């Protein structure tokens, strides 16, 4: 029951910075101009302890399967080869993406009837309010 109030489909209805934190974790002008644009539904699910988090969207489908605090492989939406870590802290999923000697922390929280993404490199932060679809 772990992480009941995340499970379902969610929508993408707000962004801030995000073009500003793409660029401070290194992607290229294409890339950050199409997935910019994109409207993804994340879709959450729980099978005993194994978590699956989606995103589907125009630019790019993505799926992640994980239990908690164990070290996994990810490619990335802009295709980062990375090693990812996930935990609950104080009921928010941490999310931390290492590649290349650089870090990158995502973290995902309810917040009244959203899901609230935030997602920090170095100084900056970027802002994805989801609801649900
Ligand atoms: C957590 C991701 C954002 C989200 O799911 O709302 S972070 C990310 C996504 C796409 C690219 Cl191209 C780069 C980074």
């Amino acid at each position: 029951h772990m992480c009941d109030a995340f499970v379902g489909t969610w929508k993408l209805v707000s962004s801030e910075n995000f073009d500003d934190y793409m660029k401070e974790v290194g992607v290229g002008f294409a890339t950050r101009k199409v997935a910019g644009m994109a409207k993804p539904n994340m879709i959450i699910s729980v099978n005993g302890d194994v978590i699956t988090i989606k995103s589907e969207s125009t630019f790019k489908n993505t799926e992640i399967s994980f239990i908690l605090g164990q070290e996994f492989d990810e490619v990335t939406a802009d295709d980062r080869k990375v090693k990812s870590t996930i935990t609950l802290d104080g009921g928010v999923l941490v999310h931390v993406q290492k590649w290349d000697g650089k870090s990158t922390t995502i973290k995902r929280k309810r917040e009244d009837d959203k899901l609230v993404v935030e997602c920090v490199m170095k100084g900056v932060t970027s802002t994805r309010v989801y609801e649900r679809a």
